[PDB]
């Protein structure tokens, strides 16, 4: 976790940083392992763009949160991120009953349908 915080032109405010850096923070522990997590958090006319791009071994989780509240930005964007989180760690789920159940989280990727 570098905490990489690149906005376009609404520069980082003391309120607005202390409250990304603390939801990082926290979020550094979750189930994912964030390397570089890119956060922009820009100011548009029609409301906040959260742009949270972190570098998950899985991919890139986006977080994007828009809203006139600037605080709001952060708080909706920290929850989109979260939800898109939990699928991408979803992984526990294999068929078992019956004779099939002496095998292990094998391979669950491609299967048939």
């Amino acid at each position: 976790m570098t905490m990489n915080i690149t906005s376009k032109q609404m520069e980082i405010t003391p309120a607005i940083r202390q409250h990304v850096a603390d939801r990082l923070a926290k979020l550094e522990k979750w189930q994912t392992h964030l390397i570089n997590p890119h956060i922009i958090l820009s100011k548009e006319p029609q409301g906040f763009v959260a742009d949270a791009t972190i570098n998950t071994p899985n991919g890139v989780l986006v977080a994007s949160g828009k809203h006139e509240d600037m605080y709001t930005a952060i708080n909706e964007l920290i929850n989109k991120l979260e939800r898109q989180l939990n699928k991408l760690q979803h992984k526990g789920e294999a068929r078992r009953a019956a004779t099939s159940v002496k095998d292990a989280n094998f391979v669950e990727e491609v299967e048939e349908e």
